[PDB]
């Protein structure tokens, strides 16, 4: 009879063997898995309507805990299914509430965002000014010479125009990387070890940053734990 049970249960039927499958072999690109399991999550919103006792009754086990089911679908998928950056506005909205777990979730794609992060950081910004400036002084026979100069200077000056959104991407999903993973953190036990190397790294690499780092600097105050030992 169904008031809500079976629609509950039919998708999670669909992510009880799709975690399987996530950490089988070969799973280089579920982009697609990834998108179906979020629509069963978005749409099939009525999940709960009848209420019906039993059906109603079934929180006091899991229920739906769709922020889990969610960002497990979004962890299978990533590398190449990582669909980049964008996806972190997929990864985002469902927040929940803290709950016994959930802080893990947060941490396995904050993990991601910021490998991500340092897997940005290879674009040549090095000599992507110093090549600028070798056309600019370069900018003679090919350019000064005379109208050269305003067809180079019209190119110049819209490849010039670019680098900075590369910076402004990895000051910025990775502010939400971090706002929200550290933000979980609050209840830190079973899984901390890994946490504590984690945040160390933050520190330590990012030491000077008044947008992220100001999230570390409320974590810290949000954080006044006893512990800290190692």
């Amino acid at each position: 009879d169904d008031p809500s049970v079976v629609s509950q249960i039919e998708k999670l039927a669909s992510f009880t063997s799709a975690n399987a499958l996530w950490e089988s072999r070969e799973y280089k690109a579920p982009v697609m898995i990834m998108r179906d399991l979020l629509a069963q999550n978005e749409k099939n919103i009525s999940e709960s309507i009848l209420y019906d006792d039993f059906k109603l009754l079934i929180n006091v086990p899991m229920d739906q805990i769709k922020a889990r089911l969610v960002k497990w679908s979004s962890e299978s998928r990533l590398e190449p299914a990582a669909a980049i950056y964008e996806k972190i506005i997929v990864n985002w909205d469902i927040n929940v509430e803290d709950h016994e777990s959930c802080s893990d979730v947060f941490y396995t794609l904050g993990s991601f965002l910021d490998e991500q992060a340092q897997k940005l950081r290879s674009n040549g910004e090095i000599e992507d000014r110093e090549h600028r400036s070798y056309t600019g002084k370069s900018t003679l026979k090919a350019l000064e010479l005379i109208r050269h100069y305003n067809r180079v200077l019209l190119q110049y000056n819209r490849d010039s125009e670019v680098l900075k959104a590369l910076l402004l991407q990895k000051e910025k999903f990775l502010w939400h990387a971090l706002h929200f993973y550290l933000n979980t953190l609050v209840f830190s036990n079973r899984y901390d070890n890994d946490i504590i190397d984690k945040f160390c790294g933050l520190w330590f690499e990012n030491d000077d940053n008044s947008k992220i780092n100001q999230l570390l600097y409320k974590e810290i105050g949000t954080i006044p734990s006893w512990k800290f030992l190692p």
